[PDB]
């Protein structure tokens, strides 16, 4: 399956199963009446939520997985994956985050809610650092995969437990490929090649934290 | 500096810095007695930060938030390490193995149990090695609180976080073509590795929730400001 996938093939499909940027909903005319901020973050993360599916669906080896291990790998990620979507669209927009084309927010306008300044500025953190490492939309695509076969993979002690996380790691050694491939491509010498890998990896560990601070709020609003 | 420090001397600092490892104080409170360890180690774990090649380059406000912001994983992938001959039990302290069981004991640890207990396994499966454990640890110092951290200074600052970071980065392949891994072999456990601290955050996060429900800055502060 995409255990035989070539990293061109890899990459392609991953490019083609991106999802659609979704707007968010409001009528415009009026005003900006705190038309609650959650309000509007929140139905914009539902209506995402759906095309991430269809998304997942289409990461090679994920379909593989059983349809509980699915749930639970999706379950694990979904914000994780939100926020780096978001983190990468927001790179243009140094000092923005581009939640939609319709609704780029702005560090002040995160203060009209409790807690959401501190998620805003390390959001805001991360969207530079991509644009300072000059992150490229095919090694986003594969980190995007990564998180979400990575995310929930440690809490899956069956026995088809092992034939999954198998498989799983198969896939993750095999996007790792991938994105070297990716940096070999562009010119960047062997040791250039894993230090940007591990700077690329080590900022995943940082859209963990991003995803956790999320739901302790989103759990308290 | 640590910018100079070849592979093997790299290395070679990091298991020197290594911190003793501390005995539970008792012959009883289960969060008492894992609290009070976790005192104790944070000791020791502040001299070891200060070996850590690059560390002590940085300005003592920074020193503390990187600390602050990572002290926690710190300690976890500390046990994660020392709980990986003692499958299914969590290895806190030498007279002090835990298992899964003796977590339900408080209300909330299981999980967090079951986490650091599955890590343990997977760098047991992995035959995590002893130089690659201390480079790791080294990466969590260095790589947690510093997107948490725009002056002038402060770019001069991360710029050689980046360096010393990139430098074990280095290291660590180093390590593993020494082993007799392909290139391709090397970059994949590298990933993997990587890939573990990003649930060794979760389950720091986790644990801080924990603790939360139930100051150091000023604490740790008055630490590494010595004379
Ligand atoms: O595509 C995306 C990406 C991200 C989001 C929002 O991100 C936030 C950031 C900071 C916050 O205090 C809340 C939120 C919303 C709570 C979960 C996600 C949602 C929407 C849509
Ligand atoms: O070296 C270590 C490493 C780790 C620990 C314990 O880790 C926990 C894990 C899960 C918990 O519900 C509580 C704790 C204790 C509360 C802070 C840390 C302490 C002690 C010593």
């Amino acid at each position: 399956l995409a255990l035989s996938l070539t990293a061109d093939q890899m990459v392609s499909a991953l490019l083609d199963a991106e999802p659609p940027i979704l707007y968010s909903e409001y009528d415009p005319t009026r005003p900006f009446s705190e038309a609650s901020m959650m309000g509007l973050l929140t139905n914009l993360a539902d209506r995402e939520l759906v095309h991430m599916i269809n998304w997942a669906k289409r990461v090679p080896g994920f379909v593989d997985l059983t349809l509980h291990d699915q749930v639970h790998l999706l379950e694990s990620a979904w914000l994780e994956i939100l926020m780096i979507g978001l983190v990468w669209r927001s790179m243009e927009h140094p000092g923005k985050l581009l939640f939609a084309p319709n609704l780029l927010l702005d560090r002040n306008q995160g203060k009209s809610v409790e807690g959401m300044v501190e998620i805003f500025d390390m959001l805001l953190a991360t969207s530079s650092r991509f644009r300072m490492m000059n992150l490229q939309g095919e090694e986003f695509v594969c980190l995007k995969s990564i998180i979400l076969l990575n995310s929930g993979v440690y809490t899956f002690s069956t026995l088809k437990s092992l034939e999954e996380k198998d498989h799983i790691h198969r896939v993750l050694d095999k996007i790792t490929d991938t994105l070297i491939h990716l940096m070999a491509k562009a010119g960047l010498t062997l040791q250039q090649q894993h230090q940007r890998l591990a700077q690329l990896l080590l900022i995943l560990s940082h859209i963990r934290h991003m995803s956790n601070k999320g739901m302790e709020h989103l759990y308290s609003m």
